[PDB]
């Protein structure tokens, strides 16, 4: 009996179902798929991309940027929620084709440079082309493009580098404080006494409190279902979206239930 | 219609068919699979590994090292023919589990650090966990472990970093100059006017001449079939093996035929 | 008037004054200089080095290891307090000459890979040869060599990656819990409203509390004066050494005074 | 007697003597110092910089770009002759402040990522802030910005990664084939039997022939004196400049004389 074949990272079809740009606020657009968020923020001096989704989405993102009037070279900066294959997948290829810089904290930088390999929980099961961060970000640091200020809020747990990004856009007239909060799932993770992540539970617990305190007129998440968006319904997409408070509290109830189950079995 | 799923790198079963250590000379053993070479050289001051095969072979290699009396921490150095998934696949994991250093030329180092992504010919189709080289090697440089001297001979073409490694072992008494020459295939490559590799044909042509001039009492290749080894027949494995001259000349005839076919269609 | 010349990183002579190995406990030795700590821990299966001091100390460290019976290849692992030139200076050269692996957290890893350049407070004024970390460590993770367990305790502030390392040695018979706590200085730092380190004050404040809670029968610090060691007096070197509590409290009083002075002027 | 202090990399004052932009052709300007070349090429879709000189020149270069109408964000690409402190010195800082990408061959990439440390001949004596290459270039590859095509010609010797860059500009009307050829010095190098560079002499010899064959209506070199430019005399700066043939032949005569002297003593 030979050694087993490598097994591809396959996802639900809706994670790979392309959509046209969906306007979130005056400068902010969802340009990823129906089930993976990729936010384009268009400024007077270039564009910012927050997340890119799966590795095979690079061309779709560039197509949607062009629909928005954004040439590849106009992308100045890539920001990330966390460096897993379904959110940072196409970053290497996007950098090559745009000249964009990547800004991320040290934890996200080292995982991205590994292509998601040697993941604390997934091992080498879910990888993607490696990419290097060009600017290292600290907790609370402000990154500014075209006058739009993006603030990082560290929320470790789902990954050590998990980050929420906040910025204030407008809706026609009035300001809208947008919060792009990272995932709070723990899919198949060993939570208690994890030798690769000894303070995992403490980090999640603090991250729930960080999410609750975010400036947050409008919450978005890497998976739209996590904050109750429906990208397929256009102008009704945000209607049932959760607050940052409700997102944190639902995530913590799920976490507490999984911890109790882990303690049981 | 959604975007396509990622597709795993699958190979012939014999590339993943484990074998027990096969002795090549007094200190040198084939410890990979029936169809992928991985050479262990055991010295008074630790072991050297030349190639590791596929990513999922790391545990098999460590098992065979232990059969040879070589504990994981006793592996001092990893050398590579070239940094493709089926030859350098398990290098990252081997480094983590042994403390070995990797020595390679600059071209092999940059490809390895990318996990084989953005390959000049394969793109992102065939990747593996990224790894960093700890020592950069120049053409003709000598690497010595436990008194055994390994000499690098650059033979670019199959990859820009393709390298032949030579060393002198013994067979009971008499010296045997071993040549571990890299692959000379060009699988699906565009050879002529390649914008990612403008001097590809010149490099292959020079590499044929480098292989012909190697010190070479015994030739081995990353794929045993390439030099006419049969690892499944034990002490008869090397009986029909090619000389370095015959390997180079057969590879150049194949190359010339493919170039003429490329020129035709 | 031409642009100014580059200016070397010069230190007090005692930071570069070599000393013979000074035994701290049964397996632990100070092998750096009179004014820079470099701890060698010798185990049944190889040695661990915690810090190396200045870049030009590599040969002195190897000389002292040899005096201890430790050949260069016997060094298995390098640990760091923080990645500044006077503590991590010779790490690159030590790795090349020993085959050791470096283990560090993500923050220390990214600063080390920059050679201390683009430092949040020093800019490019104080740099050293870059080095890569081979294993990324999480808060509370245990690294074990030869049965001796080293636990990391993150204490950000002096650098984002600042780390205390703890292990239990023996003194003849009885156990001694050693705490190698990092520096808590803020030399010339802007503490309040620092755009490169927005949560600097919160991190220092938490790090004082982390240091107070360390398992700590014997405290050592990267600069011996910081914990009131005198490496020049041999067996009396530790006599007046501070507890972890006193070190934290003295450091916090200094920090509070500097913050008040920063608030004033 | 203590260990010696670190010693700064100091150069002649004229290597740090700033100058205003000196026009070389319709799109090409010398914007470095009187004694260090840094070429700005201005295109319809952004600027290219070839070399930057010393680390402390970053601000001077940005000042000269602004004089040319080139904002920091308008710099798209940095190209290098070779990755030594006096030519690639400010690359890290320029990348941070412009968003430019660096393109270089694998040898130049690995040396740049080391900040020039562990240099084959200089060791750690001459270092600079490390920087990463964003695009790896092959021999003869064409890099295009704003329709202007830059071709790389490898000329190893001074460093393994030494590269000549060629492009065709215009002088008012007529085309001018510019050749920016790298240094061919061997300052204090051991040429014969160098274990860190065994094929050094063969590489230099081939590089003389590469330089002789360059498309070359106008030659420039990293040090203007090497090709007999005088940047201080404005429109007469290129009057006595050497051809590519004469540069190669003078460099080879110097090399041959140094080799004979090395063979003697
Ligand atoms: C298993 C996932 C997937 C993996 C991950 O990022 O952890 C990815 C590697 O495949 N992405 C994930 C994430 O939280 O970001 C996870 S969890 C899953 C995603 N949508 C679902 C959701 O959020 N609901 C509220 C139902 C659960
Ligand atoms: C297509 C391959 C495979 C790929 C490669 O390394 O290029 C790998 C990525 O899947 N390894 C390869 C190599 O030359 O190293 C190639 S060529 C193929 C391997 N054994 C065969 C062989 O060498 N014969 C003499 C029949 C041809
Ligand atoms: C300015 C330093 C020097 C610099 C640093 O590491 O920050 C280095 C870059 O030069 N190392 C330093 C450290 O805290 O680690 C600092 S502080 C200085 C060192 N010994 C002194 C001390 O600790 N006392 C209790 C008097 C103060
Ligand atoms: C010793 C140098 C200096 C060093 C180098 O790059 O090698 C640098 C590290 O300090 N740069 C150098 C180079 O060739 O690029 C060298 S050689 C020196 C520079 N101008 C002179 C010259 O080229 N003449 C024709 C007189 C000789
Ligand atoms: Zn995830
Ligand atoms: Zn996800
Ligand atoms: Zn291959
Ligand atoms: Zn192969
Ligand atoms: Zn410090
Ligand atoms: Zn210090
Ligand atoms: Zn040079
Ligand atoms: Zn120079």
């Amino acid at each position: 009996a030979p050694l087993p074949q490598l097994r591809a990272y396959t996802v639900d079809a809706s994670w790979l179902q392309p959509m046209a740009p969906l306007q979130v606020a005056d400068h902010t657009w969802q340009i990823g798929t129906e089930d993976l968020t990729a936010l384009l923020v268009q400024t007077a001096e270039g564009a910012v991309l927050l997340d890119g989704g799966m590795p095979q989405m690079a061309g779709h993102l560039l197509d949607n940027m062009k629909l928005r009037g954004v040439a590849p070279q106009d992308l100045r900066l890539i920001l990330l929620s966390h460096a897993h294959a379904d959110h940072a997948g196409p970053v290497a290829e996007l950098k090559r084709r745009t000249g964009a810089h990547v800004a991320a904290n040290a934890e996200t930088a080292v995982l991205l440079a590994r292509g998601g390999s040697n993941d604390l929980h997934f091992g080498d099961g879910i990888t993607y082309p490696p990419a290097s961060a060009d600017r290292i970000i600290m907790d609370g640091e402000v990154v500014t493009v075209g006058g739009i200020a993006f603030t990082a809020h560290f929320m470790p747990g789902h990954t050590p580098g998990s980050t929420a990004w906040t910025w204030t856009d407008t809706r026609d007239g009035k300001p809208v404080r947008i919060a792009y909060a990272d995932s709070l799932s723990a899919p198949g993770y060993q939570l208690k006494g994890n030798p690769r992540y000894p303070r995992l539970i403490e980090d999640y617990k603090r991250s729930f409190a960080t999410v609750r305190a975010l400036p947050c007129d409008l919450l978005l998440t890497p998976h739209p279902g996590a904050s109750n968006w429906n990208y397929a319904v256009g102008s009704k997409a945000s209607a049932e979206a959760l607050t940052c408070n409700a997102y944190a509290d639902a995530a913590e109830k799920k976490f507490d239930a999984q911890l109790a189950r882990e303690t049981a079995g």
